[PDB]
């Protein structure tokens, strides 16, 4: 319909990737980009699984992998136990129903895997365009092992 | 009605994103990229709501959020009280008939939320292409707290 | 399909308008009347915005305007700062998922604009037909600056 | 099967709404306006559920809510314990084969929720047109706590 | 395509009519109701065709007529177009503020160029067309205002 | 649409005013989709709606006077003499509205009316018919009220 | 599409029925089996009513009926007052949005009918396949008057 | 590619359900019944995710939930820390090319969540038909805490 | 013609934008990108329609705006007074006729608005691909206040 | 059919290119991008056609070329296929682990059979293709690794 | 697709390296949908893209030297004598890449180049063109850089 | 036709006044049979008349200043600094008239004319443009007069 969606999505993806590469710490990607509302609802906690849950699991794995990497052939592989880790979360406010679904999924994943709620840091940004700039500060904070970005974009 | 509409839009979007990431301050992107003048008018101060109002609201929220951030789980969320903040508006001069509407909407939003007109700053660029080059110089000032870029793009 | 929807919607609209006109205080209208479920979901906090958020903003503006009106040419215009105001909320229970979405949006709007949660008064009525009669009491209460009605009707 | 189905339905709906607004007591509108006898039967004590049961439940909830109202944020919500309340049923006599079903459903709902049959009051009007004229006189009694209007309309 | 348009339009029309009949003073209905943005913009942009001018002119004539009526051939009552010394109150919807400002400027221009001073015009803004009736009723209850004009835009 | 809103609102206003003030208010609003049929209906001598409006107003006024003053039967007369009327005519489409006003006044005079008692008011728009007719109906000297107008789609 | 849905649904239904018959206590069935997402959303608290609410009401009625049965012609019929009863709830985690909708509906029904929240026992199982095995323990617990199973299955 | 695909699938599903109900311990059913080899491959370690990983996760959650259960309102929810549990895997040997993938996925899930390989137990049955007969004997051991059945079915 | 039209166009546009943002010096981009030759001829034939004049006036306005920026509300604008300014033109050699037309238009615009030919520095680059690399050096030359890039690209 | 595929693929490609240009050491792109699972499986299963072998071979040649370049006719620089004494770091996506393991085994077999010892290979696993760039950048910043290979699968 | 990703990435790398290192880097990547049109374009004596690449590199190097050393006009010469070049050629489709390299070297020699100064590098894949050309461009002895390759859909 | 009569009369009046008063009277009037082509000529900011008309007025004012105050070549610059203008507008066709007036004023201000030196006068019909323009030109402070109007053929 409009190139607004294309520009927003490409820009946020490029910003998140550049931020992750420059700051050298994992930033997970939970921006559900959908053409219609049906598939967005499907991926927002419905039959196709919670993308927030998947992103939280990926963040846990990446944090453990980086811990093991900094601390025959040697194989580097991170566990899924999230005990003793601190995660940062950035969530868009647009489409707040699906956003809250994803946030609940991610928090549930972290808590069930072992992360205490005292370690989760949540930041709400008005739109998905503002995710990279806030994620920059959340990642530059040294007490954040991994950052997660969460948002919804629908054509 | 620019022929290289996609090129100009991509360049200005990437420029604004890179400037925001480098300068670590909110640069809201309220730009109306419409494929037809019908939807351009429908988004410029009409049924779908003017982009200027939404951009100003997002800028206020991001400014408050950044102030709080630089100042169970910890939740950082920005208010909507623009009393005591400084904003810098950049406006393209190509399509005056709609840019004036967007600028009026943004200024009205700021004033109603509580921002004095003595604090905002307006910079008129001739074309939508040279939005980020001026936006960077505007944001580099330590007095301006948030930046709002405004332009119209038609193919 | 059936004239039940037509009768319910027309009756509730007429009742709300007559109540507002007779009691001389703002009553905002958040009755999402939709032909299908898709557009109802769209307007219930999805891409088309939160009608509860819009109604809360309208109620804040009307309350401020009435305060200024009771307390070249003179122009009367209300601000959007909701500090020191008390709002009444009436919410239908039918379609409680979308209703809770709208209620969360409205409460979030009021709290972010400045209204303390100690001033919001919530009343749940079983159906949208019962909104006018309860809104009558909520508006006849003298401590309520503005009333909001919230409901969902789907053909 | 009345020819002026739309006229009668609109008049009775507006009458019930105006009576409820003027008398400030709940008058539940459980009336089955169906375009065809098939859906009329489908709604009268069948797969879609009888209107009488829903109307009685709504009346009980509204009566409890009004009792509580006249007696963080404050939330007023009505229970479903009809023990100790007084209800007045108005029933059209046009289509007995379905009105009897609706009345039986409503009385059963009240009795099961805990309302003694000594407290309810039933008034049989000949046609659906003269529902509000009797409903007003019934509601004006200070003993009756809630009113339930019941009728069948077919085109 | 939603019944929201129909309900809002019918309700605001009924509210304005009831207010006019109750308070016995002229309230003029400058509310465009259009199915297409094209025709809405056409009506708003047409200088004389814009409802802001016509509603203001009708309000002036009705105010003069009421003044004359309160003040052997068949008595014929009619009002002039001289707005010298009258008082008008405009209530403008804020939705679709481009066309709204067009109509409001048209109405103010009509009043001023027909004679009314600027200090005799009171302008109130309501966030939506739904909130027009209550503000219009407040302005009409204000006994100083001689006539009321309600300006709004509704588009399907 | 806009036509529907205006027509419904003016009809509601007239009916509500008649019911509230308890005096005859007569309807002379020609609602036409095309100008041709309205011209056709107005061109007839007796076919003008103003004549029917005046006749109905006279009959209703006489019936009201009789009611206020086998089975009982009440019915109004056509003795227009000794009655007071208030006509409210729209200015839009004055070409045909003049025909209708001529018909109404002619009917009243031929049944015994006095131009001294007949009172005429002109309204810029059909939307202002109820509010203007309200003053005439509230004036206790006026016995019957007639509204005249044309609405075209 | 696949027989996976058929097998899961038939197996869970058979397991629940066999468990109820063997343990001789009511187990209510809130497994929304839908071919598409539209009707599932409709039945998950939307226009077609809350199946969780219906299941909670059925469980209350069955518990009261069993109490009366254990404690002209004699007619056995249970009331709807849920005062002094303890209910067990089993909820699937798949499709957690609709599941939370159903759970909120059921808890709201119980609380409004009179059951205190100190008597509700909630158990979350990862999938709908695991509902029978957990319901077995929840029903073998002697302090549970009635058990409710809640889940969503979509083709 | 078995001809009596429906018969074998129904029999094994009913067998697993009955065994779980009788033995009162979790027997997760991760079996890939696909009508075509294309979707079989799409579900066996591909875009849709391997069934083994999901089955192992469900088994871990059910084991933790049962441990907690046998050990406002009370909410019982299982964690995802497989450290200190015992699992018994049953695997059909019909389609090795996919069963090996599923078994590798399940073992990887358990190991990453924290389960030592010294605790899991693997039993290879020749065909998918004789899954429950071995599953019962495996679950009857008091050392095995959870059971996971794995097989491929194609028509 | 151009072998890789999209690649060349995107490359030159992104290079110009990045150079402008990095050097904080206005670079105007007037390049005729057309599928056909006749479209380019149309875009270049007109006096003001040709990109030369528009690019010249845009560079003049940007230079004046920057002169204002370096040293009710505050508004920054730039007049169309080219007196006292030095510009740097970079023209592609390909499509010599169109490029010469555009360069003549730009030079005529500068002279007419009040620029002396002694301050204009012209550079010729053999290909459009080499426009940004030369523009970088021309802009790094502090003698120049604004850079202009002129070229024709045809599919 | 979603733009998620396009965004992920373009972003990982840009990240790998930027890392290679910044750190001046060869990073090879063994990431299959396919619209159909059929062609994805075909490319993964083809022994020589599998990207694991080709990426490893290209990495070996590039490592030798860089070694030679850092160490009257026109100077021609070229690398042999002898991986004796080099160091390689593989970063494998875990999504679609069947084809992923196929490609990883192919790459390891290529390196070992061309000469590299097993102790000189470092294998890192990332949960998704999106996380490949950061791990690849960490491995490249590790100065011990001579060349980097990024193995992944993306299917529409 | 894969072709689009590779082509876009190599173009981005070349342009970014040229802008960062402030020295001419020339493009000789033939992007063709079919092999036939690429063969047609490569078969011509002057039509080979290597000749155009070498000519543009020489002109840009001379222009850069002049810039570093009515209105002012800067423009490069074709005096290839006294210049240093670094060619990076892909190995894939060596049949046509050899034609292109021959054309480039022939142009440089005929305009005054020295094979002693000309430096050639072979890359196994087109994906490795930017990273390999980075070293040649960073070598300050090299004045111009040329990349040569073929991409076919 | 009447449209032709009006157009010829306004053109003749403007030419006569310009010649008799010796100051530039720029003529921005869009005369068209149909509103579609009227809007076609009104849009396209360069093709929009107002900007070009103001530009020509500035050029003529500068040329006249140079004239009053090898071979000798006289030519006007595009610097509106220190110049006073008088704009006459036609109220009819307000939609396009607003755009044209905005364009003319924007051109003057951007080139350097201060808003304290622009005098705008509106006339109800295009027939009244000549006499108002004559009054503005007879005013001594005004240097150039720009007459802006739309004409539709019937």
């Amino acid at each position: 319909a409009t190139p607004h969606f294309d520009y927003i999505a490409s820009e946020v993806s490029k910003g998140l990737a550049n931020l992750s590469l420059e700051l050298r710490k994992p930033i997970t990607f939970g921006v559900i980009t959908a053409d219609t509302l049906e598939q967005a609802i499907e991926r927002a906690g419905t039959k196709h699984g919670n993308k927030g849950w998947e992103a939280a699991l990926s963040a846990i794995e990446m944090a453990n992998l980086f811990k093991s990497l900094r601390g025959s052939m040697e194989i580097y592989e991170g566990k899924l136990t999230a005990e003793g880790l601190r995660f940062g979360i950035v969530a868009s406010r647009f489409n707040h129903a699906l956003v809250d679904r994803l946030v609940e999924g991610a928090i549930d994943c972290i808590v069930r895997h072992g992360g205490r709620e005292e370690d989760i840091t949540l930041v709400r940004v008005p739109g998905s365009w503002e995710i990279p700039v806030a994620a920059g500060e959340l990642a530059r904070k040294e007490d954040i092992d991994a950052v997660i970005a969460i948002g919804v974009l629908i054509r």
